[PDB]
């Protein structure tokens, strides 16, 4: 209901295909009217050396999960969406298990949206926060 | 100069195996006194679904760059960094070739570090900047 396009999840996932989310194993979860989920698998293909979740691949997450989200909430007949400013707390490491992440709209305006997106441990507790602005560009 | 332990690219590479930095194709390229420049490829590795490096991808080159950066300036024996914060501004768009990213101090305090970190494609114009904040933790 905050979608144009009604989420698909098996067409999200096969989206992926030849891309950073299918090598990762980013997994589109769930949705309903106001959210937008996906997860990830913590181990070596998203660890960084010293054995924790790399940072940036929290914010793979993040930005594969609100750009998605931004694609299903534009007429993409005309327009398309890109990644404009992206921002992050890291806030506990995980070392196995997946990370999951939630994406909440804050603002969806004409020529920019603005996501919200929580993630979190197979524990339940925050592990990062990120912001992420995207622009809406006409085709 | 900048740095504590001298960089050496070889053992900086080398220390990537099993994590995403060697999934991605992360390459520790260069080094001068107060720098630090790896690259990783644009293709199918870290495309997003439209065949445009994915924003995540770019910031997850400038934390990889970051992170060690920073573990090259503290005292390892009592010291290890994490990320605390990432920001980035998505410049322009890259579909092939290779993005390059140059870390800079911006201050290295006790208990944080803050690095700048600026990305260019093949054809040398600006592509993302990013920021970074390294938390500096006792072991």
């Amino acid at each position: 209901s905050l979608w144009r396009q009604t989420p698909d999840l098996e067409q999200l996932n096969a989206s992926q295909k030849n891309s950073i989310g299918d090598l990762l194993g980013i997994r589109f979860e769930a949705f309903d009217d106001e959210s937008l989920t996906a997860s990830m698998p913590v181990d070596s293909r998203t660890h960084q050396p010293f054995g924790l979740l790399h940072g940036g691949a929290s914010v793979v997450l993040a930005e594969s999960l609100g750009s998605m989200a931004s694609y299903l909430c534009v007429d993409t007949s005309q327009y398309y969406c890109v990644g404009l400013e992206v921002n992050a707390n890291h806030l506990r490491g995980l070392r196995s298990g997946r990370v999951t992440a939630v994406a909440r709209a804050i603002h969806l305006g004409r020529t920019t949206h603005v996501w919200d997106i929580r993630l979190s441990g197979d524990d339940g507790k925050p592990s990062c926060i990120a912001r992420l602005t995207m622009a809406v560009v006409p085709l």
